[PDB]
């Protein structure tokens, strides 16, 4: 029995929103890789339809659907429309001057999106949520002021409803990406990158599957002790 | 007074594919969990102990589970049994690439030698230790550039008692952080785990359930569960995480 | 006197009682013209005759931070009466509280910052708020809006920096206050024993804080949050 | 007898690395507030140049040798100001130890650093304890280089310097003694003019105020911790920065 755990999902339904491109897409995939059923949200029903496409394509179970987290019609009725087809989502993981709007504007559709799958976990007495910081999304000091704050706000926010929800077997984690192998990094020079490298302890940049298995870890058994944790996954940079 | 005990399936947990481990203060609790999660992982662990009779449970324990390495004696606050016994390891089971510093200078430690008991001391010994320790097996993984350090905080123990927890954990997370940046390039990460309230054999001395009260989750964790995240930082999937420090406490946070 | 705010004026929102108040003193103390604020006109002008038994310059007036009505003609009236405040300090489901406190600073900051861009010079200070709350509920909200006000001061100091306007925070501890005095003696006791100065603070250490934030030798400090809790940790 | 709010009237101040910059400023401006102020230096020249400077403005005290690293030396210091001029209550510990700068010198700086920190802290609380009142100011090193190499060291020393303080501010709260950290940003320095007219304006750019800062600028926070005014603050470190901050 030593060698027999389950670190593994077979069984569990998994909500990934943000999930037609990058590091979103990645997680569907790990989840999936780890016998998940997984339904994988964007904001447009073609993305919905690439979400869908590439989980057959990878042999992985579940669905691709349109969900906007800033309404809570859509949230309602999606989850409804889960429910009913599917069962309840015990895995969920959000990733889907200005730096005020945006951090609110995120950490409500968090706020709303967590309260609503809470009903079915309460009703399991087990659950995973999975926060997504933002990638470091611009060079200069804006692009640092926005990004430190977004991680200030994901910590706290991670670590109360985290309090919040404990007593129930639930647990509410986040991690915070560096610079990751994404259309930002992507559409700078050589120079530029290696540049930004400098930075970086382990002198380059992460790669989407290496969020993915953080937050395959986090959804497992084995990290039922971890609550209210941020993971840093950004190659020795830090940055707030 | 022997010091040195060694010890047709195929796993599919075993990723860490032959990779020696060592694991400093492990013939019980914590320590313990994290030579078994290693070896189930499928690593070749080497234990280790102040004694020999700590060593010897080492060996019997990594048989008893089916683990290949070997329990031995080490004294992390000596620079000579540090370079002896790396020697050693290097000579007959090879360089470890995984490292894990569970072992940490007691109290008892430092009194018996006459130099003073404060959380300075304490925590100024305990991280002298790491960096001897971190240091000697640099040159192993620098040379095959790829390594794991992983360093393991204390668990919580009045106001004396969160005095000291609360400096050793800032000492823990700036050390980390440090050494991190000074070995990235090499491809060496560098991480902490920060246990909160764990079962072990000193926790079960009314105090029990006023203590559950103060952690989200109302339960102790399982040694088990520190091993597991210790794993999964010694994984390949742990890649691009370094200098940081995992608390694992069930939301209990004491700073 | 390296420390005076003569010729600066000063608004000091919840500045009927306790930390409010000894705020108000204190920036007066040091030469400002002070307007403190309240909810209610009785308030309003509680504020003024404090202001004047303490000989202090300034006025009293109603103001609601959650409106933008009422912030933007409260300024209005101070700017045609008293002139631009430079100085500026907020004092006025954890969910649902801390954002909506962090978007009645954001609200009253905006409306500010154009007086002290224009004058090329500000200091602008949030105050949070004191221990004293029940269980893990207490802890819980305690610790989420500790935490979304150092991230909230520390994004605005750096907005804002070019211009030469701080943006700094003080965390209040365990502080000596009507909403602290008759906390059951089991809480007290407690929260006593957790302090390492073994006292509660006065309501004027937090305001010499602010004190010093407000003055010229504090102009290279900015998106910090100073802790005034007595040696009393808390996240 | 005199009661003010900034006023250090009546007391004895031991500022260490007294010398130049940030603890020069740090001295004068104790002294301007009042404090009886014994500066401290490494070596003999060092120790006449702070008795010059203290005369000069009309500061009342001392400048003397002390080595922070050595247990006679801080003994023996201890004494000579104990026997000549009072017990000081107010300690400020700037001394600091100081192809120059990769990232793998940060262990042995801060070690040696901290265990400095502790020696004389250690030594001066008995006068502290014994008057039940008392502040020890602990002075973070300034950002001393560009690259990675600076940053990794900077982060290091203030990180120390951080739960350093915290500890220590648990440890000796309950006798009225106040223990805090003040952590300097970019401030003007001969580390900060070498540079080249680039690096300097690049460097700039990571700071929201868009300057250096004044050694006065540092000494201005250090002296309102000092007072009694700022009783109630204690495990803290002041970050003075600029909002500039690397961790
Ligand atoms: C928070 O650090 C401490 C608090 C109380 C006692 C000692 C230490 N730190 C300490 O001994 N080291 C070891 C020396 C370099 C260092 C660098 C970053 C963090 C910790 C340390
Ligand atoms: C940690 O902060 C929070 C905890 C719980 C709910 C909300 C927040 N944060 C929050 O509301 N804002 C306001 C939105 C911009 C922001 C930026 C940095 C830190 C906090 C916040």
């Amino acid at each position: 029995n030593l060698y027999f755990q389950s670190m593994s999902l077979q069984g569990k339904v998994a909500l990934v929103t943000g999930a037609s491109r990058g590091i979103g897409q990645a997680i569907a995939l790990e989840l999936g890789r780890l016998g998940a059923v997984v339904i994988g949200t964007a904001t447009s029903a073609s993305g919905a339809e690439k979400i869908a496409e590439t989980l057959k394509a990878n042999g992985v179970e579940g669905a691709g659907l349109v969900l906007d987290v800033s309404s809570d019609e859509s949230v309602a009725a999606t989850l409804e429309h889960i429910q009913q087809h599917l069962g309840q989502p015990l895995i969920v993981v959000n990733n889907a001057d200005e730096w005020f709007d945006v951090v609110n504007t995120n950490l409500n559709s968090l706020y709303r999106l967590s309260k609503a799958v809470l009903r079915g976990m309460t009703k399991a007495r087990w659950g995973r949520i999975i926060n997504i910081g933002s990638v470091v999304g611009a060079m200069g000091n804006a692009g640092q002021t926005n990004y430190a704050a977004a991680k200030a706000g994901l910590e706290g926010f991670t670590r109360a409803l985290a309090r919040e929800v404990g007593s129930r077997a639930i647990t509410v984690n986040a991690v915070a990406p560096g610079f990751i192998d994404t259309d930002m990094t992507r559409e700078l020079p050589e120079a530029q990158r290696e540049a930004l490298l400098g930075q970086i302890p382990l002198g380059r940049l992460g790669q989407a599957e290496e969020i993915a298995k953080v937050v395959g870890f986090l959804a497992s058994d084995g990290a039922a002790y971890v609550t209210g944790a941020t993971v840093p996954v950004n190659g020795g940079m830090y940055m707030s």
